[PDB]
């Protein structure tokens, strides 16, 4: 089982059957965390009889990840991901060969022509600027209507609204059902699908759990099939109204490449492998931004001091004539590293989507067989110890340079939050862009709080993104 004179990685002591997933508990990512501070950047664990191979130390990850990156390219045979739209998804599925790859560049480059290149109607501006200043400003005035009437409102709820409006605008142009209570049902529950598809998760290592009553995958298969429905009944009526002469949204633009006929080592690609790159564009734009939005806001209801810093910053460099625009961010110093200390803190990615290996392998000289299931712990990577100050607080200045007026590059490149190598988020800077002109837009006009007494839970709750308890309780207001 391991050629001669190799060692295998550390492994703990484990019960039979059970191996460590009692260990684990309800978040596994605490628990690992742990477990390698004691056995090692390197260690396997064995979730019921499964081998599970855990990386936590950033140079190990960007070893394993990014220069064995051929290695660990892989996404493991896991149940929940059979169950996960068309069992063909970019990110889910278990292709990682030739055809992976030019799916994944073909998402990428769609993706990035209606949201940062730059756009042709407009003079100034990419898609995503335009985009979301319009949600950013509509959303300060659904906020200040709810002031003005039950005097409070709930941040995640309106949060949700925005980001979907933005990613379905740029999937399916003018076709996105804004109204749909078809989709505002199902971008309000995403937590019924990253719940059920995280790192760990019982039902992929012990067969029996699939055959018990249990309405958590009952719930994660129902949201599938619904999500599925709406993906392909909304790119179906878009195809009606489409023109290889004017591409006009993400959906379009796979269209007219699908009809050109994309290849992968010589072959043709699939029509439905390329229209279907929307299902993971929508799905993963939609509920981490969406995710990570809501988390900053909660920071800054919980933290008035750094809320204040922030608007203070935004006065002095773009002052109260003109609202905030992209181009402001490398001035906005302070915004850009509460984003990121939102970011750390949080890490509500606690894993990324498990890899795994794509033939045998040594890491740091333990062998690691081909089809390894391995999991990446980026929350371990932002809590180290050894890594960050007081790795508990929330500091937007840790990532600030000496004297304050940038942000320190360097240490902004220990925080990972966003994967490395070659399954790396292909919507990164779309989401740090998209993040920034948000926050900045509505902070520029209102102040977020919550009542005197009134308390608050930033408690995560684990899942593929970690999603905080539901506060109805927030408030907004102008200010002088
Ligand atoms: C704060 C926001 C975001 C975070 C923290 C984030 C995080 C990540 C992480 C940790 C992965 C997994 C990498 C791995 O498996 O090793 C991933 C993959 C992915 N993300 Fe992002 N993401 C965010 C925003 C976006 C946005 C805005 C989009 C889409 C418009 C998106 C698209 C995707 C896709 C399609 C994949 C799968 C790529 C592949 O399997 O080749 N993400 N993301
Ligand atoms: O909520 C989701 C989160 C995520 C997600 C993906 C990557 C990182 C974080 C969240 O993605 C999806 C979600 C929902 C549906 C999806 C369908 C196909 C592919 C991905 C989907």
């Amino acid at each position: 089982r391991v050629p001669k004179g190799l060692k295998s990685p550390p492994e703990p002591w484990g019960w039979p059957l059970l191996g460590h997933v009692l260990t684990l508990g309800k978040n596994p990512h605490l628990a690992l965390s742990r477990m390698s501070q004691r056995y090692g950047d390197v260690l396997q664990i064995r979730i019921g009889s499964t081998p599970v191979l855990v990386l936590s130390r950033l140079d190990t990850i960007r070893q394993a990840l990014v220069r064995q990156g051929d290695d660990f390219k892989g996404r493991p045979d896991l149940y929940t991901s059979t169950l996960i739209t068309d069992g063909q998804s970019l990110t889910f599925s278990t292709d990682s060969g030739p055809v992976w790859a030019a799916r994944r560049r073909l998402a990428q480059n769609a993706l990035n022509t209606f949201s940062i290149a730059s756009d042709p109607a407009s003079s100034s501006s990419c898609y995503l600027e335009e985009h979301v200043s319009k949600e950013a400003k509509a959303l300060i005035s659904r906020l200040q209507e709810l002031m003005a009437g039950p005097g409070h409102f709930d941040p995640y709820n309106q949060v949700v609204v925005s980001v979907a409006n933005v990613i379905g605008a740029m999937c399916f142009g003018q076709h996105f059902p804004e109204s749909s209570d078809e989709m505002l049902s199902l971008v309000k529950n995403t937590h019924e699908f990253v719940e059920t598809a995280s790192s760990g998760n019982p039902l992929d290592f012990f067969p029996i759990l699939r055959y018990l009553p249990n309405p958590a995958l009952q719930r994660f298969k129902a949201f599938n099939q619904r999500f599925l429905w709406f993906l392909q009944k909304t790119v179906q009526e878009h195809y009606q109204d489409f023109d290889k002469n004017s591409v006009r949204d993400i959906t379009g633009a796979l269209f007219k490449h699908s009809k050109k006929g994309p290849r992968a080592s010589g072959n043709l690609i699939p029509q439905e492998k390329i229209v279907n790159l929307v299902n993971d564009i929508f799905g993963a734009g939609f509920d981490t931004v969406t995710t990570a939005i809501s988390w900053s806001l909660m920071y800054l209801v919980t933290k008035p001091e750094i809320q204040r810093k922030i608007q203070k910053e935004l006065d002095t460099v773009i002052g109260r004539e003109r609202r905030p625009r992209l181009s402001d961010r490398p001035q906005l110093p302070y915004l850009e590293a509460f984003i990121l200390e939102t970011f750390r803190h949080s890490s509500f990615l606690p894993f990324t989507i498990p890899h795994s290996t794509t033939r045998d392998t040594t890491l740091n000289g333990f062998y690691i067989p081909k089809k390894c299931c391995v999991f990446v712990n980026q929350w371990q990577v932002n809590h180290d110890p050894e890594l960050w100050e007081d790795p508990s607080e929330f500091r937007p200045e840790r990532f600030l340079t000496a004297d304050g007026t940038a942000i320190n590059k360097p240490l902004s490149e220990k925080m990972m939050l966003f994967g490395m190598g070659k399954r790396r988020c292909i919507g990164e800077v779309l989401a740090k862009w998209e993040i920034f002109l948000f926050l900045a837009i509505l902070l520029q006009q209102l102040e977020f709080s919550v009542p005197p007494g009134v308390k608050v839970d930033l408690t995560p709750i684990y899942g593929l993104t970690m999603k905080h308890a539901r506060c109805e309780h927030v408030q907004a207001r102008r200010f002088s």
